[PDB]
């Protein structure tokens, strides 16, 4: 009866970074910024189809690094992945679409961002719903000596979200969203 | 320093099946394939920017299997095909895919997972295509009697048939597990069976 739907992706921008200013340099790993965060509430669609749902993320990202952070947007471990630009890594969390979520810090090889609790129950979903969504927030950090300029960010695939239901046919379509960001110019300098 | 690409859905239509007129002659006979949809390609199901790497296309269904059934698609020889459920009772789908371009075959999805492209990958694990800086394919549906039909004006819902995932020799494109959707679009089926009448005087 109920319709599926193509998995929306969510994105983040690589624009929003503010301008990196390398102040007196030497310290690293460490965070230059925050982008601005974003949400979709729509990543997955189940139509008139209403069933307990909850999100899985896996990074797909090379790992190469460990740092601790508070966002501004306690503090977390959170592993840093390579953006494929030489010095620079990101860190990622993920939430529930909803405020009252917590921001997840991904640090592991795979990780329930909503509900939080299914990483200690594999019984929890969320409330039935039709629909599931996420929140997305991204550092930029410096690994190393940074390129100074106007440079270059690929867009870059950070991971999947897959969807999985307590409801079989549901949880057996195995449906998977990308979590993406998005490319852009930044500016770097001292 | 390629930009990565969302991958694209390659879908078809439900409504490019034909009226189903249900005949004498195999009204009683299941499985059998009721008609076909119409073929459906996407040249750039996943897009690598600027990047040229040798890459394939792995499938893996997602629908409940249901049954076997030997058909020649119209679009030289039968396959065996496994039936995957529609969610709709007594209607189920077989599939086929094959690489974008001719010369390449019709691959039967009769496996857990199977390789659409190149064929050479399913008897040899390191066989990719020649390097290229995109993927695509050629999706092939038939609609399946699994058993007595509904007859009337009946709604197929949108169903994921499955998922492709790119696979490369290199490893920062391999280790991406790129995946992209492979959808049957919903729509309205007519199913009725052969006229018929009898003599008035």
């Amino acid at each position: 009866g109920a319709n599926d739907h193509v998995p929306s992706p969510i994105t983040i921008n690589t624009s929003t970074l503010p301008v990196v200013v390398i102040g007196p340099a030497h310290t690293y790993p460490r965070v230059i910024g925050e982008l601005t965060g974003t949400s979709n509430q729509y990543i997955f669609n189940g139509g008139s189809l209403i069933a307990l749902m909850r999100g899985k993320f896996t990074p797909t990202l090379p790992k190469i690094g460990k740092i601790t952070y508070n966002f501004r947007q306690q503090s977390s471990d959170f592993d840093i992945f390579d953006t494929g630009v030489p010095g620079l890594g990101i860190i990622i969390g993920m939430a529930g679409y909803w405020p009252a979520t917590p921001l997840v810090p991904i640090n592991s090889s795979s990780i329930y961002i909503d509900p939080v609790a299914a990483n200690t129950n594999p019984n929890a979903y969320n409330g039935a719903t039709g629909s599931f969504g996420a929140r997305l927030y991204v550092a930029f950090v410096a690994t190393g000596r940074l390129p100074n300029g106007y440079v270059t960010i690929p867009t870059k695939q950070l991971g999947h979200i897959l969807l999985e239901s307590n409801r079989a046919s549901l949880n057996n379509k195995r449906l998977t969203a990308p979590v993406m960001l998005n490319g852009g110019r930044i500016q770097v300098q001292s």
